[PDB]
């Protein structure tokens, strides 16, 4: 309906959006068991990218119920394709040639997350949520199964258990410091990382979960 412009320049910059994240995300994981190949998970950097996502405006309403003018909701579409990252650090444990024959640090980065999603941002009480609907290209839409009207008489419904990938894209990127076989479990962190973070978007920043910022 209606493309709107954002400031990346002064999102990029705020100290507390971007703490808050980090807040969020590291809270999470605190729910995710770790397996025998790594310790110590953690976020320690964020950086949005240099791009904003695209975003058009599909309607506004008074924040649902479950949130709790001048409070404000938004119904978007995010159309993701820039170049943020996550950073994270563990610790590697290495079980070859013998039980935790070795420990290593390591630093993974999370980056070229692509969506393209619909989206709520509900605005109240200085407080932001944001909360990741669907793909916008999910089957649920086109065979009109699952409605994304917040006012909404059957707002995601039963079927939204269905819901497509919301992640198109996504890589993950070890660095190294780490000559010293170890790229066989690098390997296998980061596919269980991938995997984890996938599943903390989905089960986390999805509805009827939100991310809750300051
Ligand atoms: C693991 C997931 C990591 C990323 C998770 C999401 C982190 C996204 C980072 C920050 C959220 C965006 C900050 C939005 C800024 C708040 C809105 C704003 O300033 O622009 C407002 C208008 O502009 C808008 O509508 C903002 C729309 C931008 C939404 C951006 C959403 C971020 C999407 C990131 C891409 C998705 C990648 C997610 C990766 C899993 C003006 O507000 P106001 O009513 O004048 O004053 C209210 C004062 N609070
Ligand atoms: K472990």
């Amino acid at each position: 309906h209606m493309s709107v412009e954002i400031d990346w320049d002064n999102i990029r910059g705020d100290l507390s959006v971007n703490q808050g994240v980090k807040d969020f995300l590291n809270s999470r994981l605190q729910e995710f068991e770790l397996p025998s190949y790594v310790n110590n998970l953690k976020v320690t950097n964020f950086d949005l990218g240099t791009m904003p996502p695209n975003v058009i405006l599909k309607q506004m309403d008074d924040p649902l119920d479950e949130f709790y003018n001048t409070d404000v909701q938004l119904l978007v579409e995010l159309d993701y394709k820039g170049d943020m990252s996550i950073e994270l650090s563990a610790d590697l444990v290495l079980n070859y040639p013998s039980p935790q024959f070795m420990i290593l640090p390591v630093k993974l980065r999370i980056s070229d997350i692509g969506m393209h999603c619909l989206c709520l941002l509900a605005y109240l009480k200085k407080q932001l949520f944001i909360s990741f609907l669907c793909d916008v290209s999910d089957p649920l839409l086109e065979n009109d199964k699952l409605q994304v009207d917040p006012s909404g008489p059957n707002f995601m419904g039963k079927r939204a258990l269905e819901r497509i990938s919301l992640i198109r894209n996504i890589k993950i990127h070890t660095e190294l410091g780490q000559l010293d076989s170890v790229l066989r479990s690098v390997g296998k962190l980061e596919e269980f990382l991938v995997d984890l973070f996938r599943n903390l978007i989905r089960k986390e920043a999805a509805w009827p979960s939100w991310i809750d910022l300051d």
